[PDB]
């Protein structure tokens, strides 16, 4: 009850719409707030795309080493790693790391294209038992985040359950699961989001996202000191098209649900 009141007060102060799902594997419990509503995923969808490539690699051993050409025509609106490789190639492993650890949007588009497009990433989610996730578009348009638009959305409940399967469960083979966890633990974009609301000693693998309407998101697997792991999804979006990012709201939500 107190946790619910605190999340409601945070949402009201923020001026926007907040979605939270925590899974505590110590006791198989959940803390949920707007957890069945849809939110634009933005960059957080890169986890599903990278996982689809990892699954494909289980039956194709040379897959992560496969080379992909990077051209000026591939550049989109945020290309921190790919811009350094124009006119050469990157491997699928390198593209996966760039997408997950730097939010590189060219890298996301190469993962999407490799597996057959947004409908193939969605069909992979369905094969895992996630019947909520939908990836409709490529970068950069998947980030528009218009209120009421179901494109490129999922719910906090669904994304927490799927992230648990991918990182702690058996969706991927042992080598592939370990690779995903290692990539997420090395993320560089998350220190002001969920991590900022947790003790310094806790270990985190996370993926952030941001987009139109001040959309500010983070999804994480968390190893608290001497405790069973947690899965946490914090999604946030605002009423104004040009609203600024609010990573502090995600930090505040993480503190509330883990105190
Ligand atoms: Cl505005």
């Amino acid at each position: 009850a107190d946790v619910q009141q605190k999340l409601a007060e945070l949402e009201r102060q923020s001026g926007g719409r907040l979605g939270v799902a925590l899974i505590n594997t110590a006791d198989n419990s959940q803390i949920l707030y707007r957890a069945d509503e849809r939110f634009a995923m933005c960059x957080t969808s890169k986890v599903m795309a990278a996982a689809a490539v990892l699954k494909k690699s289980e039956s194709e051993p040379n897959l992560l080493n496969q080379r992909v050409e990077i051209k000026k025509s591939d550049l989109v609106n945020y290309n921190p790693i790919a811009e350094k490789h124009v006119n050469g190639t990157m491997s699928l492993a390198e593209l996966s790391a760039a997408a997950l650890q730097y939010s590189d949007n060219v890298a996301m588009n190469k993962l999407i294209a490799h597996v057959g497009g947004p409908a193939s990433v969605t069909a992979f989610a369905r094969q895992l038992g996630d019947e909520t996730f939908r990836l409709d578009r490529t970068e950069p348009t998947l980030n528009t985040a218009i209120p009421g638009d179901p494109r490129d959305t999922t719910s906090p409940r669904a994304m927490a359950q799927t992230l648990r399967n991918l990182t702690l469960g058996k969706a991927l083979g042992d080598s592939q699961r370990a690779q995903l966890v290692t990539w997420m633990k090395g993320n560089t974009t998350g220190a002001a989001s969920i991590q900022a609301g947790l003790p310094a000693s806790w270990v985190v693998g996370d993926k952030t996202g941001s987009g139109g309407y001040g959309t500010t998101n983070d999804i994480a697997v968390i190893w608290p000191k001497d405790r069973a792991p947690l899965i946490l999804v914090t999604y946030f979006t605002q009423p104004q098209p040009k609203a600024e990012s609010r990573r502090d709201v995600l930090a505040s939500a993480a503190k509330i649900v883990t105190d």
